C-alpha cells in the first residue's frame, strides 16, 4: 500500500439509501460526487452494508 | 491491509443461531443484515463457530 | 493475514486424546464442536502436537 | 516502500479545476506542472476527488 | 505469520543424540514425541545442529 | 528493500534544468555524476520533477 | 521469515581459513561440526568473507 | 530480511579508485578483498558511486 490511505467505501443498494461514505484513515465520511466514489475505488476496497448496520461498524471503526 | 480492517465474521449453521457476527479491529459487533455480511465478505474471512464455542473465542480475543 | 487472529489448532492422534484445542492471540481454549474446528481451519493452521508435549508447548505459547 | 513516500495525486476532471494536488508522506501540497504529475504518477496513484469533495478528504488526511 | 509461532526445531543425526528440540517464540524446549515434530514441521523449520554446536546457538538465541 | 535506501532520483527535462538531484533518506542531495545516477537508479526509482515544484516537494519530504 | 533467526553463515576459501563462522541475530559464534553448516544453510545465507574483512564486518553487526 | 543487514557496496569506475565500500546496518566500512565482495553481493546489492559524490552520501547515509 503506497496510498497512505486505508479504509473502504461504503453504501447500501436497499430500501433507505444513504449514499456514499467512507472511512478514510479511520475518519468517516459523506462523498458527494460519484466522481470521487470512482477515485477511490482506485485505491480502496467498496463493499455494501445496510443502513441498519452503519452504527455498529461506526463503533468497530471509531 | 488497505481495507483498514482486521477481523472476521462468524456464525453458526446448528440448530440455534445467534446470527452474524465480526469482530472488527478487536470490537465485537452484531450483523443485521445479509448485504453487510455479504459486504464484508469482500475484505474478511467469514468462518463457522458454534454456538458452545462463542464465549472461549470472545475471551480469547479480550 | 486479515484475520486478527494468529496461532493454531491442535489435537493429537495418539492414546489419549485431549480433543482438539488451539492458541487464538496467545491464549489456550478447547473447542467444543466439530463446527468450530472447521471454522477455524480456514484462517489457522491445524498440527498434531502428542498429549505429552502440550505442558511444554503451553510454556512457548505462554 | 523504496520511495520513500506514501500518498496520492488528486484532480477533478469537472467544470471548475483545482488542477492537481498530492497528499506526500501526510503533507497536502499544489503541483504546478504536468511533468511532476506524471513523474509522481511512477511511485504513486493518481485518483479523481471532486471540488466539492476535497474538503472532507483534506480533513480525513489531517 | 497466521500461526503466531517463530522459530525452528533442530536435532543431530550424529552418534549421540538428543532427541528433538525447539525455539519457540524465544523460549527453548525439549519434543518428546515424533508427531509432535511432524506437526511442527507443517509450521516451522527443521533443521540440524550438532550436540557440540548446541551450546553456541543457545547463548545467540538468549 | 533490502539496501537501506528510501527516496528517488529526480530531475527535470525542461527548460531550466537543476541537474540529477535526489532524497536519500530524507535528505536532500545533489548529484556531480552520471555513475551516481546510473548505481542510485539500481536500488530507487528515478522521476521527473519540475523545477517549479521542487520547493514544495522539499516541504514534503522534510 | 519463520525461523526467528536473522544472520549468515561466513567463511574464507583463501589462504588462513577460520573454517565456519555465523552472526545469529546480531551474536557472532563458530562452528564446530559440518552437520550444523548444513542445517543453518537450510534457513540462512551462507557467504564468503575474507579473513582481512572479518574485523570490519563484526564492527557493522556490533 | 532473512540475513540481518540491510545496505548496499559501493565503488567508482572513474579513474581513482577508492575501493569498494559498503554501508552495513548503518555503518560504513572498507571491503580489502574481491571474496568478500561477491560474499556481499550475494545478499546486498552492489551499485556505483563517483569519488565526487561519497561524500554527500555519506552525510546523507547519517
Amino acid at each position: 500500500n503506497v496510498s497512505g490511505v486505508q479504509g473502504f467505501l461504503f453504501h447500501t443498494d436497499g430500501k433507505e439509501s444513504y449514499g456514499y461514505r467512507a472511512f478514510i484513515n479511520g475518519v468517516e465520511i459523506g462523498i458527494k460526487d460519484i466522481e470521487t466514489v470512482q477515485g477511490f475505488q482506485q485505491i480502496i476496497p467498496s463493499i455494501n452494508i445496510s443502513k441498519s448496520d452503519v452504527e455498529a461498524i461506526e463503533k468497530a471503526m471509531k
